[PDB]
């Protein structure tokens, strides 16, 4: 009843095995004790007593001991239910038809302590692995009250397997530019692989001819994630039919497919090329509309499928998105989609970047949401989240990086900062161990914090209008940075290229602010060239408890030469008055919190230090970490935007190694993070 069986207590090993107590203090320890009618032994699972209605715990049992005080206690590590993880509640999610099985566990190294009285039962609780056959699971399954196949540590919001060249395509969702994209393609070459963006899917016509310019040998749609999959469902039944084994105008060949968006029909539709007739004299028509052609369409699947033009389940071995998912459900459908999309093609990865908010929102609905659904598809999942400057961007950048690994591959860690950038982690709860950093170990990266001058230094002056993509430096690369910025794919394994040199070797290009309407832009020639520049420097000024600006009587106004004021009223109003961005400018030895899509001074701090414009697309790139020979296209707006939407390159490039060392299994096991060896 009450108390311990006895035997040995083990002489002592007691200590050798387990010295916490023995400094918890034992008395001695006992490989059994007696509950009830039962006597548990050690190893034994088993359910243990929460608070009142809680449910009840289970736990291997590691400890039964002695303990001074005269009680008897014993202490397991603990099991854990997908509700008790991070993910409480979001067990209640399905996608497709992968729910979360109701006794299934992950197994902890968590342990406390309690007195026997607390032990209602013991449970079996039987450990399975990945490798087996129909019935050797589904034996175990049938035979058992839980199993577990991973093991939950909350140090990442881990989920991973427990005990008890080459070349893999890469898939891009949300892909912009493909920032993330390039960046881990680049990352997958240190680690050694090959890594391959053969698609990449984005809606905006820009962002698409960017990315295809810069990967010439990919396959970019410009569509949304929604057509997208049902296209790529379709797709899957064309090539059951055509691939092998049964399964006035003339129209002269097929030159596309796609489930049409404004074409919108919902339905199959493929580009239509006829006879005398350019490109541009092209068409979508509907499958159906289309005769008995089977040459056509045969051939076009058949030869399409040869292509890999489209992904199919089988061959997709990484992803990534950027999901937006602006803002339970309201719109956000499009991160639903993206496990939608995955749940259908089962990559060998997947990575999610996002803003830090799917944590905040409400306690990352979202967050749990991707969480969830990863380890629901049997995906050994982490997330953690990265700050863009500690890996040498003039930025502080934090965002959200989910990794999606599959039961059969191994999980890639997190890379740790390579600069010494200062993080103070808005840390939200659930998730405020779920970052990168050095906690305090002196790891020592003088990696002098990366400041504007060091960023965009070498830069041919320019002004207000500049219609000229590509200009020339006219200088050399003055810093670690700079020099290291502009490198040809080669140098940096862009590799898109067939070994040849890329286009716009050694060019420079998209340097170029946007235009300033000239109300603008004689406002920003007003403002002074010191460090604090501010449209507070400028006719009128204010003091007071707000540092509000209030015009300074005596003094009336200004006009332009269109006669608009200099100072419009909506800048005086801003938090009521701050020092403010309006209108301001930047120093050398200044950061960026993190570039933004949309360049325009009126509210951000935006213009160059001494150039009396705004910061050029490029010297956004290089602050985002791109390349210089990354080429952008559409209105100077738009680039900006496409810039600014963008995961920046380092961080993305960092994924990409440890991640290739993944896919390729050299690493340590049960670590969360890597460090990088050569300025990785
Ligand atoms: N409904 C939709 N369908 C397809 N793409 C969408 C979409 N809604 C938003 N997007 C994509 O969301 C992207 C913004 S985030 C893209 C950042 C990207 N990882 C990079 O830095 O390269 C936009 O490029 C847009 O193409």
């Amino acid at each position: 009843e009450p108390e311990f069986i006895g035997s040995p207590v083990a002489a002592d090993e007691a200590r050798s095995n387990w010295p916490k107590r023995y400094g918890l203090k034992a008395r001695c320890h006992y490989r059994s004790a007696k509950v009830d009618n039962v006597v548990y032994c050690l190893g034994d699972d088993v359910y243990v007593k929460a608070g009142e209605n809680e449910a009840d715990y289970i736990g291997r049992i590691t400890e039964f001991f002695e303990g001074t005080d005269q009680c008897h206690y014993f202490t397991c590590r603990w099991f854990f239910r997908a509700e008790d993880t991070v993910i409480n509640s979001l067990v209640s999610i399905s996608v497709d038809g992968h729910k979360h099985d109701p006794r299934r566990v992950f197994l902890s190294e968590e342990k406390n302590d309690n007195v026997l009285d607390c032990i209602i039962s013991k449970v079996k609780i039987v450990h399975v692995d990945p490798n087996m056959d129909p019935k050797a699971k589904a034996q175990l399954i049938e035979s058992c009250d839980l199993y577990y196949d991973m093991s939950y540590s909350v140090a990442y919001s881990t989920f991973a397997n427990i005990s008890s060249t080459r070349t893999a395509t890469l898939l891009d969702l949300y892909s912009g530019c493909g920032g993330m994209s390039t960046g881990l393609c680049l990352g997958a070459a240190l680690s050694g692989l090959k890594l391959e963006t053969r698609w990449a899917v984005d809606f905006n016509s820009f962002a698409c001819q960017s990315l295809k310019y810069n990967h010439p040998q990919t396959e970019v749609r410009n569509e949304k994630a929604d057509e997208f999959l049902a296209l790529l469902k379709e797709w899957a039944v064309l090539c059951k039919k055509y691939v092998q084994d049964v399964d006035e105008f003339v129209v002269e060949k097929l030159v596309g497919i796609c489930y049409g968006g404004s074409d919108r029909e919902n339905g199959i539709y493929f580009k239509v090329q006829w006879e005398g007739y350019g490109p541009e004299e092209d068409t979508w028509e509907p499958i159906d509309n289309l005769s008995d052609c089977p040459q056509k369409i045969r051939e076009f699947v058949q030869e399409g499928h040869k292509r890999k033009i489209l992904p199919l389940p089988g061959d997709v071995d990484v992803i990534c998105g950027g999901p937006p998912c602006q803002g339970k459900d309201e719109k956000n459908k499009q991160m639903v989609t993206f496990m939608d999309i995955v749940a259908y093609l089962k990559p060998k990865y997947v990575l999610m970047e996002n803003v830090v908010d799917i944590l905040k929102f409400a306690d990352g609905y979202l967050g749990k949401y991707a969480l969830s659904c990863l380890v629901a598809m049997k995906y050994q999942a982490r997330l953690g989240m990265m700050v863009a400057g500690c890996y040498g961007l003039p930025q502080f950048r934090m965002r959200v990086f989910l990794w999606g690994a599959l039961s059969s591959m191994v999980l890639p860690k997190y890379p740790l900062p390579t600069y010494d950038v200062v993080v103070r982690g808005g840390a939200p709860n659930a998730f405020s161990q779920c970052m990168v950093a050095y906690d305090e170990t002196q790891k020592p990266s003088l990696k002098k914090a990366l400041l504007l001058g060091d960023a965009i230094s070498d830069l041919p002056k320019v002004q207000n209008h500049q219609p000229n993509d590509v200009m020339e430096y006219g200088g050399s690369p003055k810093t670690e940075f700079q020099r290291y910025i502009r490198l040809s794919r080669k140098d940096m394994l862009d590799w898109s290229f067939g070994e040849g040199a890329g286009p716009d070797e050694g060019k420079l290009l998209d340097h170029q602010p946007l235009r300033l309407n000239n109300d603008d832009y004689e406002r920003v020639q007003q403002i002074p060239v010191k460090k604090g520049a501010n449209f507070r420097d400028l006719k009128g000024v204010r003091v007071g408890a707000n540092n509000i600006v209030e015009w300074d009587p005596e003094i009336e106004r200004v006009k332009l030469s269109s006669g608009k004021p200099l100072v419009p009223d909506y800048a005086m109003s801003f938090i009521k008055g701050k020092s403010l961005k309006p209108f301001g400018r930047l120093w050398w030895d200044e950061t960026v919190p993190t570039v933004v899509t949309r360049a325009e001074p009126h509210n951000q701090v935006i213009i160059h230090p001494t150039q009396a414009r705004v910061l050029t697309i490029r010297e956004n790139a290089r602050l985002q970490g791109f390349p210089d020979y990354y080429r952008l296209f559409g209105p100077i707006k738009e680039k900006y935007i496409q810039v600014g939407n963008a995961v920046a390159v380092p961080v993305a490039r960092a994924l990409g190694y440890c991640l290739g060392q993944a896919y390729l299994g050299e690493s340590e096991g049960s670590d969360p993070l890597y460090q990088l060896p050569p300025s990785f």
